[PDB]
């Protein structure tokens, strides 16, 4: 089952499925506290937990491909429906899909896309040999996660303050990652739980927007994911491994994600993930629509 995916349609007149549910900001308020510099809007993360969702649904190992396309507003007392479309399986073993939302009610409104992408097989496996004995890594000098970061701590509530502790050698940085009270209770529910791994990108993001790095206005936001795939699910709490990549565009984040669990195993991994600096009004713009 899943939290907010409550139907999951095997079409029956072609290759295909349809997965349905809602999302409430009562019954889910957490991702309330996703404020992103004055706006506030689901986190991207989610969109990646509901395509891994849509993956396990339908057999396949691995978001292959996502992109963000738009952001979700998210109600300060509702719901939103949702919808994940999922295409025909190719001849290489690949599914196009689709993310899209609705107002909650409103059964013709048109439904708006937040995320497309593919889904097909996993990547190669990585080693999470870097999560077991000395932690941090050896050569590792701290990040201070405590320091303030203006694009974060002026806007979140306390369920995106998901970093414990993090440390940086060279490209990587590695963390401590934990859902905070209360809300770590949902954490089962979730195969990946989006406060969770949105943690990563926090730590990635006081890593990179600390101590000694030149200021800038707004925020990098998230457009596209590749190689997203989970070895275990539900997980509420983990040590991470991010590897940022060298920017070869100035307006551009780049990095691996690696996810291990409490007795050192793997848990999940991104291949890639990218974001763009984007302004506060930017972000306002694409939620309004």
């Amino acid at each position: 089952k899943h939290p907010w995916l409550s139907a999951a349609v095997r079409l029956a007149d072609r290759d295909g499925y349809v997965l349905s549910g809602r999302l409430s900001t009562v019954e889910h308020a957490w991702v309330l506290d996703h404020v992103v510099l004055g706006t506030v809007i689901l986190p991207g993360t989610a969109f990646v937990e509901l395509a891994l969702a849509a993956a396990d649904a339908v057999g396949l190992p691995s978001v292959s491909e996502l992109t963000i396309e738009a952001p979700l507003a998210l109600p300060a007392r509702g719901a939103v429906t949702l919808q994940v479309t999922v295409e025909a399986l190719d001849a290489t073993g690949r599914r196009g899909f689709a993310v899209h939302s609705r107002p909650d009610g409103a059964h013709d409104a048109p439904w708006t896309a937040h995320a497309r992408g593919v889904l097909g097989a996993a990547p190669a496996a990585a080693t999470t040999a870097w999560a077991a004995g000395a932690w941090p890594p050896a050569g590792a000098e701290p990040v201070d996660v405590t320091r303030w970061v203006e694009a974060l701590d002026a806007w979140v509530g306390p369920a995106f303050r998901g970093v414990t502790a993090a440390w940086r050698v060279g490209r990587s940085i590695y963390a401590d990652l934990a859902l905070p009270e209360g809300v770590s209770e949902r954490a089962q529910d979730f195969g990946l739980h989006p406060a969770l791994l949105d943690a990563a990108l926090q730590a990635l993001l006081r890593a990179e927007l600390g101590a000694g790095s030149s200021p800038r206005e707004g925020i990098p936001m998230p457009f596209a994911w590749s190689d997203v795939a989970l070895e275990a699910r539900g997980a509420a709490a983990l040590r991470a491994r991010v590897e940022v990549e060298d920017a070869s565009d100035g307006d551009q984040l780049a990095a691996s994600i690696e996810l291990a669990d409490a007795q050192g195993q793997p848990v999940a991994r991104a291949g890639t993930f990218r974001a763009r600096w984007a302004t506060a009004e930017h972000v306002r713009k694409a939620a309004a629509g």
